[PDB]
């Protein structure tokens, strides 16, 4: 790879000749092939990129024009002609390269959001804001791939750009789940369709359009996993669990009811849609990366006699908190939200952790929702929201294996009590155990026990709004502690103690959970750990509570 | 006198063109009389007399983006005789109501939503296989720059299910790009004022058997040439004296310049304000790229609108740490405008937001003071939530402590019984409270703690001093600035008892502002009376 070793950065590629290109290409390739399997993460679409990477940094004088790339999973080559080439053996490692691209990292690296259909609307805001301080002859690239044109943030900014002769270059990496609609005919100027692998085309395109001085659209036409035949095979994204038991669940219920539809905002293979959508097509719906979209389409389904289920990432869900309030809660109907990659996900970083969503969903007017804590819990939680016919519901559950099965000792008042004070103990501690915390809880209780604190574990299992259960209990303890997988501003924590203190109970409460920041990558295990999310962290923590009184 | 003896649609279809022409005269005197949003409903009498001529509503769902220009459809389905009682609580709501009628499908007013509810209910057409039912969307200029119609019109181009997409342009404020080529049948421009047009052009795409698009052209205020406050005014002053000393402030509105108090502003710093269109999310991401750029923009969105734009503060402006101040006008019960308007969301959503610093102005004086401290934030989002309305007579503090405004203290010989945190617009309501619990022999000290979010020292430093600590807020309670302060108390370890005064977490019906505050028992006797129960306890 004496090609590749070679390049400081972009301008090393600017008196290469295309024999030399082509052999550069071929190194990437090889390199991203046996860098991403060791370290795993997004191998296709970086594949798919390598002619037009080249092909940018060809032509574009970053950081002078930000190339701005849409998610962010395909800046592998960026990075690497960007003096990064040597950190891949760190690639979505604690203290290593960023899967996405890092402002700390590089002055290359503009937007660090994996939320797709966002980087049109930076490009808009950057030029104007060159216009505006009067720097002369940047040209802002945004890179935007058919599935993140999909979303309605590009047409927003579409509009805005086309408002205006400040040179925008809206790169379409096309690999189609594309769009449906023409985008060759909108008011903008159109170079395409290009041939994505032949760097040559890319550059004359990309060259025509830097000249052209104002805003034009160069469509190029990529193949994912280029060059890798596995990759091109599966169009894979990247390379007994929660999303398996959901699937299987969904199917057990669409079984016995034909009321039951699914949407995925373009995620159908990782939501568990994929095994639901081969038995049942007609009612599989996936409306691209439209989130808003999914959610009050889910709502006009709703409105048509149907009960939507509704599976999108926790941290996605974001993107339809208006949908979920104006178009669904807001007229009583019957939609089911299922939030996978609930809580701490880690080697994504900051913008893939699901730790938003009880606390935007504990908003919603009339909104109930479920956090299994094992697989029976969700085939439970599911066929309870399924049941619900006159609001919205929600269950979120994280990535990875299911913990094993926990039977309750007793159900009261909705709460699930998972272990009580045993050999003499007092009811000191209600520990209020939120999801996939539960296994975490018991072991907290049995260390509690050996500094003579008795604790009850209750799964409130419905954890909004706060039930009965949790009222009943908590006045039969001194100290009321809840340990949610969720930031802990607006989260379930402090949802138990306005419920307490709504109904006259001022038993002191604790909110253990995840601190109101974005967090760097690491594994899931190592972001708790540092947070002190730990049985041994957990259980000498609230010790101190109980000393204190 | 047609217009009394319209008991609905299918009362047109047999009228005489000169029978509709004097039909729409009388809606327009009507409309005048009645009226709300008068401009967008005389602009859509014609179209509106001929979508009920062409669909057989509600088995052709008649769906309106927005909804505040279906006054006419109101009247065409039996509801001419109510609008005595229009936006008054228990009358007619000035948005569609599936309470009111089998005719309305959608009750939000949040824009360019109608096309993805349209490709829902046909898709459950299908599902459920109800034959022959056309859904009808429509949309104005406006809504249809909304990032919501291209995802629905992209999942509605990919199938053959019968959706007619009526665009409502009175903008020759609508979009840049041309909609005449996306891949779906293009009908029009049609004048939207010659009826016998419209309906022609409406059959055409009836009997398409396809989703169509039906351009129909309108003029807002069309017959009626007069249509062809205080908080509101204080920040747009404070604004443009802030950015006369300062090249780095840029203004933008998601198409509300003028209710914004942005006017003004551009005015004077043309080349600084930016309109985007009704188009919240790409308001906020522009923004991070102005904040990026090294400038300093200022976000004016009313405080229901900013929802939709939750993942770009989140993911875009927080992330990065970039300085971007949002406005909120209309925080807090609007009333009239129902459910979809009032601004209760808003301190509950923001609370989310890592690093996020709020501010809830108690006057005039505070808005100008907290907008200059916004300002000096150059490294995360900042926000100001305000009310509709006048601001009365400026409130002054006692002392500041901690950043906190003291704006009254247990009289000499009471004790420290009750911290009031009062929240922004709640702060006169406080200072009655205090002055009739002082009555009552019992000690408050009120705060307004300026920035609420996040909870400051002084707060906690008041709170240890007093027996009861109440919050008082004009948003919901579920994660709003009461929980917030019991959370921020209990991490540091104070276990003072907290209540949480505001809004409960329901929708509210329309209603004057006044009317859904009694109602709730926001009144300083209702509040006076629950805090002297808790004081008894
Ligand atoms: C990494 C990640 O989170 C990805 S990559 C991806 C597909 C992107 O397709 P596109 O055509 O734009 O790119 P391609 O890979 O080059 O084909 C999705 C749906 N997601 C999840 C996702 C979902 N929804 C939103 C709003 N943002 C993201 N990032
Ligand atoms: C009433 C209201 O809240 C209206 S009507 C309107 C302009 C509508 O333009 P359009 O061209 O669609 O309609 P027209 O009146 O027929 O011209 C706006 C910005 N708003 C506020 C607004 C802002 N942002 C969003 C998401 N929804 C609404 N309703
Ligand atoms: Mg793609
Ligand atoms: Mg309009």
């Amino acid at each position: 790879m004496g090609m590749l070793q070679q390049i400081r950065g972009p301008a090393d590629l600017q008196h290469l000749s295309q024999a030399q290109l082509r052999e550069l290409a071929a190194e990437i390739r090889e390199f991203l092939i046996h860098k991403v399997a060791a370290t795993g993460g997004h191998l296709g679409p970086n594949l798919g990129v390598v002619e037009l990477t080249l092909a940018l940094h060809r032509v574009f004088d970053s950081p002078h024009d930000p190339i701005i790339f849409d998610t962010g999973h395909q800046a592998y080559v960026h990075k690497m002609l960007t003096g990064r080439s040597q950190d891949f053996a760190t690639l979505r490692k604690k203290g290593g390269l960023s899967g996405y691209p890092s402002r700390a990292e590089s002055e290359h690296d503009w937007v660090e959001s994996s939320h797709a259909s966002a980087a049109l609307s930076y490009a808009d805001g950057l030029a104007k804001a060159f216009e505006l301080t009067g720097h002369r002859n940047r040209h802002v690239v945004a890179v935007v791939g058919d599935g993140a044109l999909t979303g309605g943030m590009c047409w927003e900014a579409l509009n805005n750009i086309a408002a205006s002769r400040r040179p925008v270059i809206i790169v379409v990496n096309d690999n189609g789940g594309g769009p449906q609609l023409l985008f060759t005919d909108l008011g903008l100027k159109y170079v395409g369709p290009v041939d994505g692998h032949d760097e040559r085309a890319v550059e004359v395109a990309l060259r025509s359009a830097r000249r052209f001085g104002a805003p034009v659209i160069v469509h190029v036409v990529t193949r994912k996993g280029m060059g890798y035949p596995p990759a091109e095979a599966d169009q894979a994204e990247q390379m007994p669990g929660w999303t398996a038991t959901f699937s299987d669940a969904l199917i057990g219920y669409a079984q016995k009811r034909r009321d039951i539809v699914a949407i995925t905002a373009a995620m159908p293979g990782p939501t568990g849609l994929t095994a639901f959508g081969q038995r049942f097509p007609d009612r599989l719906f996936d409306v691209g990366i439209a989130e808003q979209h999914a959610m009050t389409s889910a709502a006009g389904l709703a409105m048509g006699g149907l009960h939507p289920v509704v599976a999108i990432y926790s941290t996605f869900l974001n993107r339809a908190f208006d949908q979920i309030m104006m178009d669904v809660a807001l007229h009583k109907l019957p939609v089911t939200m299922v939030l996978d990659r609930a809580g701490i996900t880690g080697s994504d970083g900051a913008s893939h952790n699901g730790m938003w969503d009880l606390s935007m969903l504990g908003i919603v007017p009339g909104i109930r929702v479920a956090a299994p804590r094992d697989a029976t819990r969700l085939r439970e939680e599911l066929g309870e929201a399924l049941d619900v016919d006159d609001g919205p519901t929600a269950l979120r559950f994280p990535k990875g294996d299911v913990g094993e099965d926990i039977s309750a000792l007793e159900r009261r008042g909705g709460v699930d009590v998972l272990a009580a004070p045993a050999d003499g103990l007092n009811h000191d501690v209600l520990l209020v155990a939120i999801g996939a915390f539960a296994p975490m809880a018991l072991a907290v209780a049995k260390r509690l026990h050996n500094q003579g604190i008795g604790v009850t574990v209750i799964d409130p299992r419905w954890v909004l709004p706060v039930s009965d259960g949790v009222r009943e209990l908590a006045v039969q303890h001194k100290l009321l502690v809840t340990l949610e997988d969720n930031g802990v501003n607006g989260g379930a924590g402090s949802a138990v103690s306005a419920a307490l203190r709504r109904a006259e109970i001022d038993v002191p409460c604790r909110d253990v959970g995840l601190p109101q920041e974005f967090y760097e990558h690491a594994s899931r295990s190592e972001v708790l750990a540092d947070l002190g999310l730990t049985d041994q962290d957990v259980a000498r923590r609230i010790t101190g509570w109980v000393a204190a009184l």
